[PDB]
């Protein structure tokens, strides 16, 4: 009741004034340059990366937890909103408290899954919680395990603020622990894919307060809250919602630019016989699997890194069980303002550049001229390339001996850029005046590259023959 | 010897100053304002077209002949360089001429296919090249007719003046004889591919003259010839070679605007199996071939038109043949500059635009839920479209029914725009406290769009069960 006026914890905390909308909100990196395509020589490759700014909005109201065996968060806590909050250590509050109800959603306990605190500090809570499980496997007694409420994201990695809000994860986790190079995607050297299992076993809610005073001991003044850190941008929360379980996280990663590994990654999760064919089955030559198994019961750091993706389908397949006699640990939570009681969201925006690329490989023609005649060639074609603009820019090449006659039996290779378009072959027999009076013996335009490009031509001055095969 | 002092033939030739590189050349339509992509709804599709800007540049020597049995051109005739002999229709010279030499090409006669023609008139020098093809048939009596010189010429259709250059035709030819829609492909409503079948039977050529008076009968003046038309712009030339045959153009057509048009009609010409596969199927259901002959020994304005390309490939193959016995007519020609005695080129330069387009179509999404559970749906996606500046712009959608109750057998059907993107697909079972905390039935991402997406959930609470299949 200091020299305050706001002396009663009600009228102290329904005092406070702040935007519950932008209070535990954050703004990713808002970033602007950037080419739109681009071509790129590697090895043997020619890679052609697309640009687009896309632009992510989210809130979510359940919160990712860090630390699953060290987190103290329990329903019917209190916290601050703040950065601390959005940065996945929130600031706890402790006070002597009024008891709480809390609630479990275990199935089949409907009518007896509540249980009363008196003094709620994280293991008293914790031990509440455990007598409400207790509960549920005295009426289930030879039920010791159960399915574990599995929850699916996926998704393809562009930038660490973007990946971040999109599995509603803590970039630190996927750096740290899935160890992602965000510098390699950037330049796009690496396209990654990262899939979240969250196994959910229950979760455990607390009974919402009508007022700030109910949850406080009546020794508890509104000074002693603001001295722990209560203010304006740090208005006061009960945590209402805790989910225990633990998460399976996976990254699939190439060195493959082309524009198939988000399908050919697709394809190995799902099983699809897809996989099996010969420009996937590549890009699985080219990728590794990394799992990691966060949360309750997994001992820390444990990781797989693979090249086959059925060791990784056995780590999905062995954390999706519920034990039912073994502790369980909190893995994200949910909390409610205690001024106008309503749920807490974390806004976060953010842009980010979104690449598509494509993947070319060099290649060769091979002419074989076995025919009865004199021959000559025109090989022609242009080698592209992207100025600052993304525009395209063609420049014309030429096989050099383009018009100069060749007799029976002339082998020749005419190897070709992974850049090369506008391909064309052309032989003519020399039965004639010149060049422009020429019959065709072979004749193709936009012929596709490939690695090799097979043109042979044979026959007689009267019946020419020819054929262009690829491989 | 006029009051001009340029008063022999010789001299009044030889004081002729013009640029020969750009006496016949002309340039198309240079121009310059268009949308790098598009967007466009038609029907049950969702077109997107794309569009580079090209340059193509040509220098023929060999000039295309328009009226086959009227254009009385012939080795050793005298012509104009001017526009009228680019718009394939050049200004002729008479006056009284010394003999001339010409030679034949065809095989089998080398040291017995010359003969001078005293008197160099049209009519006179088609009966000495008769006399020179008699000369063939009697010394190769049993042979009455040899394949044709076949010269094959492939290209897409994007403007009057690209296709033209390309295939060194008169546009009037295409859009006359072929009858080309030059605005259905400015707008992508057609695409269409042309093809060219030059058929040559044999060429003649006349002996170059040392002296530009030994052309011309003592009695002609320098005046007679710029009286005649003679000029800076419009300098003397001699014919010096006439190809004799006939021409078959193809016309490939069609709506669909499908990325593999062209392959798929690369496919037909070449009768490659993959033509059998159903996108490309499709695409021939739409599309139409035209195929017309002209030139020598056919009826004018003779047309096919099919959807059955194998009568194409009948009017290829059965005008392949020359008959040795049967007239024939000057299909094309290269000239020579009196002064300098160089081969004539005409020299086009002409920007054009390039469009790629791929075409969506509508599809829809079917639920079906037969599990022994209460579930709820979300159901997203994205519509795209291009602003001005040829970039994606994202509008998000969502299913009315989302986070709704749906119980034992509840059936729906979500229809999509041909335009949807980003689509996603989820269920979840309700058993625990909320959305957020609810066991996923079924969650994808990204489903690929296609006619049918097929979600169906069954199964117990416990063990529920889903498939998405596709058509």
């Amino acid at each position: 009741d200091i020299t305050d006026k706001n002396q009663s914890i009600d009228s102290g905390i329904s005092s406070l004034s702040y935007n519950r909308n932008e209070v535990l909100a954050s703004n990713g990196d808002k970033i602007e340059s950037f080419v739109p395509k681009e071509g790129k020589k590697a090895g043997n490759k020619f890679i052609v990366v697309e640009r687009q700014k896309r632009s992510l909005t989210t809130s979510p109201v359940d919160i990712s937890i860090i630390d699953s065996v060290n987190d103290r968060t329990y329903p019917g806590a209190l916290q601050l909103a703040d950065k601390a909050l959005v940065e996945n250590r929130p600031t706890i509050l402790m006070v002597k408290r009024k008891p709480i109800n809390i609630n479990i959603d275990l199935p089949g306990l409907k009518g007896e899954n509540s249980i009363k605190v008196d003094d709620p500090t994280y293991g008293k809570v914790s031990g509440a919680i455990d007598e409400l499980v207790s509960k549920w496997n005295e009426k289930y007694s030879s039920t010791h395990t159960l399915p574990a409420r599995t929850q699916y994201s996926e998704s393809m990695v562009y930038s660490k603020s973007q990946i971040s809000s999109a599995l509603n994860v803590n970039a630190k986790v996927l750096e740290n622990s899935l160890g992602v190079d965000f510098n390699a995607v950037a330049n796009n050297e690496k396209k990654v894919m990262i899939l979240a299992y969250k196994q959910i076993f229950y979760t455990v809610s607390a009974d919402l307060p009508k007022n700030p005073s109910d949850l406080f001991d009546d020794s508890v003044t509104f000074n002693d809250l603001k001295q722990k850190g209560v203010s304006n941008e740090a208005p006061p929360l009960m945590v209402s919602n805790v989910a225990y379980g633990r998460t399976i996280y996976v990254k699939l990663e190439t060195t493959s630019s082309s524009k198939d590994v988000q399908a050919a990654f697709k394809a190995l999760i799902k099983n699809t016989d897809i996989k099996n064919s010969q420009q996937y089955k590549d890009i699985y030559e080219n990728s590794s699997f990394t799992a990691v198994v966060l949360g309750g019961d997994a001992q820390e750091h444990n990781k797989v890194v693979t090249k086959d993706f059925d060791e990784i389908r056995k780590v999905i397949k062995d954390n999706a069980t519920f034990s039912t006699k073994n502790p369980a640990y909190p893995i994200s939570y949910t909390s409610v303002f205690l001024k106008d009681n309503s749920v807490a969201a974390v806004h976060n925006k953010t842009d980010y550049i979104e690449t598509t690329s494509t993947e070319y490989s060099k290649g060769k023609i091979n002419l074989d001229h076995s025919g009865a005649y004199v021959a000559q060639f025109e090989v022609a074609w242009d080698e592209v390339s992207y100025d600052k603009e993304g525009n395209e820019v063609l420049t014309h090449k030429t096989w050099d001996g383009n018009y100069q006659d060749k007799t029976a039996h002339y082998s020749t290779v005419i190897p070709l850029e992974a850049n090369a378009r506008n391909i064309r072959i052309k032989a003519r027999e020399c039965t004639g005046l010149a060049w422009e009076w020429w019959r065709d013996v072979i004749s193709e335009y936009d012929v596709p590259l490939t690695n090799n490009i097979n043109v042979s031509i044979w026959g007689t001055t009267l019946y020419p023959g020819s054929s262009i095969t690829y491989n």
